């Protein structure tokens, strides 16, 4: 909600309360999404200032607060700054922002990140370009310098984050993307390569001096319809865990496919049919292994901009015989949302 | 403070800064409330939306920020989401909300949780129903479907939270409550039973396949007077610690009594006289043990809705000879509050 | 930004997004400021209420959110409440506030804490009086009871914080300060003494039953000019680490000197020339050791109250041969700020 606007500075303070539960049999140690309470809160600010006519300065910070911890010691778990950045919109020339942000690859995969609860499984955190990373300078251009309508690109720069964990680390990298949006239709291309950290390289799973993530996208956003498809391929790039031998690291190569079909009904209900499969070719010890394999049945009922309840249900195509030992049970997710 | 209201959505953003100190002799390792700096901050949102005339959607998130940590490593301690939920108010039919929230039992014990600083000692966090728990679906009804004025109930559903700690865990449970409020007078009844987690059952202290919490309440809220009484009984339900043998778990049974007397003076000062005693019958190794035993002398001076300073002083009726080894010294608490 | 004002209560909700990077060679394990992503967010409230004409109640809470963590486990690092307090402004008689706050000494050292990114190196957290501490009651007086224009003092009371760490701990103490501000010119005096905690005393580095911090200040705030000088001396007061023998504690004595020269250009750019040197006399094992020794070249470009980018560059006068083993390389800092 816009809670400030004077002298050309406008500040939006927004949040939500998403009382949420997940439903699976057993512990759900072996289901897709887990089992039990999953409630969370968000709060953040989109700020924006006009420096002149030709110039606009902005900044954003969003934070995940978890509602499923006891007020004791586990009190802090899964709390995080999801976004924190700042930039300058120059008239027609462009827009530059540094901070923690979505990587250029997400300019593509984002398409199929539209399910009520789940979906967007290839969009990992601190996975170079496919999700939200820290230390990303991005230059984005709208309408090719204002000359070609709906033709947009972005060129991104990733800054070596050497962390205590290989999963969360990353080296120096570069990336880009181009999307063209002719009349409800949008097709996206996106690519990023990165140096790997020496800790990532001294992993058991994964082999290369370089991680790579590229994805193509297609969508139809019109007439209350959402159709979207995604094809991606990660090289030494997606993170994985042998749950049997308790081993960690990266998949040498992945081919990933995500498809979403959604229609928005007038009265509110937004039914959702989707599919997601990621598979890792040539993993060490195991060969070819599925990570994510499921069909999606779900419906968000919107009451207005602020209120909604959703049912999201992942029919898991993973068989119990999983070689990386992923979950094979189904996960039903039910939620009630107040956003502002 | 209400910081947004347009198009039928109203958002309240509220917080406080409570510079607070506690006063006890020695380390106060043996006093009632501790000793030293106790300053904290709160921030949260009560949001509310009108879906139509007959329908209202809401959500809340409140967060405890601690002010007594050094900016180093201890920086995060005692930080927590206290509330995070969402629900639907249907006209006269009712109101349903899931999330982290106060348990139905608190519909009773709440009465005597009115002291400036202390009091409400039987209202534990993640203690099933007596305080704030995670994963509670609640259906509350006002005025018995709008037919009997001031006659209210609630039926609650608790969702198995299997956690790393027995103190913080809990299984599947159900609860309810009825309160009737005839002219300043209010009498409450409240009951909840729950399955226990296998970790809770493999505790040294406590024995049963089930925890139980019921409490009765009475109050007089009128003429600047607050009188309230509470009688409760927890079965395998209240948590406790043998500080001698460093043992943990639950009291087999507790009888708990809380009484508050308060008058509000015109100019501002709200003097407060109160008493609280919890005792655990049939604890393992120890027999009958007092947990909380004290008298309360205190006064909140209110300047307005936003400003206040309070003195709260707990004369501790625990004798030094305590068999669970509780604190026996008095604790003086002084505070200065800016809320909004 | 002021987001609430009705019925005499005014509430400011303010924050920022500071996408920030630091530039150093090697790991920068040996540079002045580190190397890599350094983005952070802040959010807090300055609230204020009028109790009558003669009386004003206030409260503040500010919080540091870090933007450079992966969304995993390192997710929480360097998060902290920086301020959390409350107080009463009585007409001409004065103003009293308890909570977590800047210590009276900071009433002096504050002067040279004006660099774009760095500077103010002697202003440590939970270092008694020189920075932000927890459990400080402060009485501040403006214009000597409204009788001598621009003549101000403060008398402060520090409350024993016995913590898990000596670095972060502190005992019972008292402090004060007087500053007089004749026409752009301001000269400050400030002093504080404190009992030391037994854990601090059982440190290898440092010797005394008492820590002391006093600092003098001078400034010229006029005509778009900022000149300021600081002289300080800490006794058993500044914290330090032998990185060779991995030893911790306090410098027996420090003399500290900070100087800032800044001019504000009309169009926006604020160039900044500065210097900072702290040295510890009579440290155990080592003798005399420099802690901070550098020159400061930098420029904040302001677009308006909300937008800015800065370059800050510390030419490090520490030679590689450091006896406490401090960093000796230079650190370039680049940042982009949205505040509100
Ligand atoms: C206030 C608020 O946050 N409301 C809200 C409700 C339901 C939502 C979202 C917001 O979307 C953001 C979800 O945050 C998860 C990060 O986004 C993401 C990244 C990678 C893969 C999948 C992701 O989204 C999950 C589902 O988002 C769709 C709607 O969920
Ligand atoms: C902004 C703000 O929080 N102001 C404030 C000042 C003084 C208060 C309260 C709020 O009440 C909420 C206190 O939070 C503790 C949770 O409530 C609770 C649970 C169980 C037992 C006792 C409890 O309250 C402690 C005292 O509350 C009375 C007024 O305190
Ligand atoms: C919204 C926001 O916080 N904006 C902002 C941008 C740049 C800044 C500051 C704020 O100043 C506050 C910096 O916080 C650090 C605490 O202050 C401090 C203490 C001790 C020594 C040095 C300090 O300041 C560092 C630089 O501050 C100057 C401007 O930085």
């Amino acid at each position: 909600a816009e809670i400030y606007n004077k002298d050309g500075n406008k500040v939006d303070l927004y949040g939500c309360a998403v009382g949420l539960h997940y439903f699976s049999k057993g512990n759900g140690e072996n289901s897709y999404g887990g089992n039990g309470d999953m409630t969370y809160a968000r709060l953040g600010f989109k700020g924006e200032t006009q420096i002149n006519s030709d110039l606009t300065g902005y900044g954003q910070w969003e934070y995940n607060f978890q509602g499923n911890n006891s007020e004791g010691a586990d009190a802090q778990t899964g709390n995080k700054t999801r976004l924190a950045f700042a930039g300058l919109k120059y008239a027609d020339v462009g827009s530059f922002d540094y901070g923690r942000n979505y990587g250029v690859v997400y300019d593509a995969l984002g398409y199929t990140d539209m399910l009520p609860e789940f979906g967007g499984d290839t969009a990992y955190s601190d996975d170079f370009f496919v999700g939200r990373v820290g230390g990303v300078a991005t230059y984005r251009n709208s309408n090719f310098f204002g000359l070609v309508d709906g033709l947009n690109f972005a060129v991104q720069y990733l800054g070596k984050n050497e962390r205590d964990t290989a999963r969360r680390s990353n080296g120096d990298g570069v990336g880009g993307s181009i999307s063209y949006e002719y009349e409800g239709f949008g097709i996206v291309g996106a690519y990023g390569a990165a140096d790997r950290t020496n800790l990532q390289e001294a992993q058991p799973l994964g082999n290369g001096k370089k991680a790579e993530q590229w994805a193509t996208g297609l969508k139809y956003d019109a007439n209350n319809i959402y159709l979207a498809a995604n094809y991606g391929e990660t090289r030494n790039a997606t993170p994985i865990t042998n749950k049997f031998t308790n081993t960690s690291g990266f998949a040498n190569k992945t081919q990933d496919v995500l498809l979403v079909a959604q229609y928005q009904f007038d009265f509110g209900l937004r039914p959702s049919i989707a599919y997601t499969k990621s598979k890792a070719k040539d993993v060490e010890g195991i060969g070819d292994v599925d990570l994510v394999n499921y069909f999606e049945v779900g419906a968000t009922y919107y009451f207005n901009k602020n209120m909604s309840t959703y049912v999201d249900y992942i029919i898991n195509q993973i068989d119990s015989d999983n070689k990386l030992g992923v979950g094979s049970d189904d996960t039903v997710a039910v939620g009630i949302v107040y956003q502002f």
